[PDB]
């Protein structure tokens, strides 16, 4: 990232940090959990709205030392009254804005926050797992601010977990105790925090909605599959992403020597003496090598990430998937709870930052066999019935003689994200009670309101609807700015944290007091239906079919000759 990025970021955290002491407030507030009190502090927005923030409160033990890449445990509870006024430390990752490495590994944390710590009745619980592909994110107030949605009667909390190498470091030996997922195990453990602790802090247990956004959307799937939370909450709203999209798992077992191996390690691959050179080293050298750790055949191949989510090798106490997520479809308890779904209009103009540094990507489009999904690719993509998956692909998305940035990035929308979908709906269609699932379509369109990850897929004057524009219209964010009440962009915000709230009430999104919805008859997707409806959310709000929705059969016809793999 830029350097005038850097230093106009700089500014800006200069600037978060003092409008953050001028919007507190000296009505401190104790609350009861059942680890012990805790002290949170009230506090402002730019909208003349005010809430209660409990930050830093702990739902495990830090899990540093021997606890490294372990399973987490619960934490030691206190006498007297712990301090919860201000922001604990963010998993240990690279900073996207500086490319330094912040953080710490003591960030196994959850946040709370309501406009009413005594409410006449129990509210929605609406609980915030953050994306960042699992190697960045936050649950700091520069990034997610409660500041939109406690204009609304909820209480939401934002989590955090550990990221990468640490969250999610996997060996096969059973003895070492790592069998990975361990940041998922994380989540868990929070989950459990808020079902026994919501109470007291005026929520409903009865009445919890997890939701999220890319990585985050992908967690909030794998915490409704694993039967490890079941019955643990209500509803579900998966944004931009599940499990079984392409980079929401990979098997990652024979990467931690890799790994090792760019830190120093000595010795042979055995898993004992690999973990055992990990355990001790520094933090952030393991957490800035994690770039280097991918082949370039696996780069080929669109692995994205070297550490993530995996069936591990092994059950043990905590474990979480024990099969890969299109198996665990078939059995899982969040079938069977009301669930929205979406995307935004755009998905792949994210990756206009990407191509600008390796135009060369733009011609994998001649044949794309590199976007055939792996389980019916061949290792060097060179199979003749792999050259003709890759037509189907390429008949979807290049629109002239030559493939271009745009068709590029159309490709990767599906790929990354319509595509997973699709097949999600349908595995899921054959294995559930008939809960309702219903479809959005984010294509509000804005650049008077903007979010950080902007600046790192380089969005700045780029028309059309990205992956995580949407955040924007959620949370506060140290670019935030307070908008007229008038304006299209708070309009969008009022309509989006209406229908999450009215969704998390009920199960239902739809209601007749969000402006705009008046002539929406936002009805769930059926089993039977060939072509999917999704409420699509612009500056008017309109059900129509998916427009995706040819170019997601064409990759389904990948599948012609392999039903069974779909």
């Amino acid at each position: 990232v830029s350097l005038m990025e850097k230093l106009k970021w700089k500014i800006k955290c200069i600037e978060n940090k003092f409008l953050n002491y001028r919007l507190t407030t000296n009505e401190t507030v104790v609350a009861e959990t059942e680890y012990g009190k805790v002290k949170g502090v009230k506090r402002l927005t730019v909208y003349d709205d005010s809430y209660y923030s409990f930050e830093g409160i702990p739902y495990a033990q830090p899990p540093v030392g021997e606890l490294r890449f372990k399973a987490p445990q619960r934490p030691t509870p206190w006498d007297g009254v712990r301090d919860c006024c201000n922001h604990k430390d963010k998993s240990v990752q690279v900073d996207f804005i500086t490319g330094k490495v912040c953080g710490s590994e003591d960030c196994l944390y959850l946040s709370v926050y309501t406009n009413n710590l005594n409410p006449e009745t129990k509210r929605p619980v609406l609980v915030y797992i953050h994306g960042g592909g699992f190697i960045i994110g936050e649950n700091h107030r520069d990034m997610y601010g409660p500041d939109y949605f406690i204009k609304k009667d909820v209480v939401l909390i934002n989590i955090q977990y550990r990221l990468g190498a640490l969250g999610f470091l996997s060996l096969n030996s059973e003895d070492l105790n790592v069998p990975g997922n361990a940041g998922l195990k994380d989540q868990v453990m929070a989950l459990r925090w808020i079902k026994n602790n919501c109470a007291n802090f005026g929520g409903n247990p009865d009445n919890i909605t997890v939701f999220g956004e890319s990585a985050g959307a992908a967690s909030t799937h794998y915490m409704m599959l694993t039967e490890q939370t079941r019955g643990l909450f209500h509803r579900g709203i998966l944004m931009s992403g599940n499990a079984i999209c392409p980079w929401a798992n990979t098997q990652c077992q024979h990467r931690a020597f890799t790994l090792a191996k760019l830190a120093g390690y000595k010795g042979e691959d055995n898993d004992k003496d690999v973990l055992e050179f990990l355990m001790k080293a520094k933090p952030q050298d393991l957490i800035k090598l994690e770039e280097k750790v991918l082949t370039l055949e696996e780069r080929t191949n669109k692995v994205m990430f070297p550490f993530g989510p995996t069936v591990e090798p092994y059950q043990t106490a905590d474990c979480v998937l024990p099969k890969h997520p299109r198996e665990m479809v078939k059995t899982a308890w969040g079938n069977s709870i009301p669930t929205m779904m979406g995307n935004t209009s755009y998905e792949g103009l994210f990756f206009t930052s990407i191509l600008k540094q390796m135009p060369l990507l733009v011609k994998e489009l001649e044949t794309c066999v590199n976007f055939v999904p792996s389980e019916l690719a061949d290792a060097e993509r060179t199979a003749p019935e792999t050259l003709e998956m890759g037509a189907k692909i390429k008949k979807a998305h290049v629109t002239g003689e030559t493939p271009t940035a745009d068709n590029f990035m159309d490709l990767c929308s599906h790929f990354y994200f319509w595509f997973p979908m699709h097949r999600l709906l349908q595995l899921r269609f054959n294995h559930t009670s008939g809960t309702p699932v219903y479809l959005y379509r984010f294509d509000f369109d804005s650049e008077d309101l903007i979010n950080p990850y902007r600046i790192m897929r380089s969005g700045r004057g780029v028309k059309g609807v990205s992956h995580t524009d949407e955040l924007t219209y959620f949370f506060w964010n140290q670019l935030a700015k307070r908008m007229p009440k008038e304006s299209r962009e708070y309009k969008t915000i009022e309509r989006m944290t209406g229908i999450w709230t009215q969704f998390a009430t009920t199960g239902n999104p739809y209601s007749n007091e969000i402006e705009g919805m008046e002539n929406v008859s936002w009805d769930p997707i059926e089993k039977s239906d060939e072509v999917y409806k999704c409420l699509n959310i612009s500056d008017e709000l309109k059900m129509i079919d998916v427009p995706e929705m040819g170019k997601i059969k064409q990759w389904e016809s990948m599948f012609e000759k392999h039903r069974d793999l779909f």
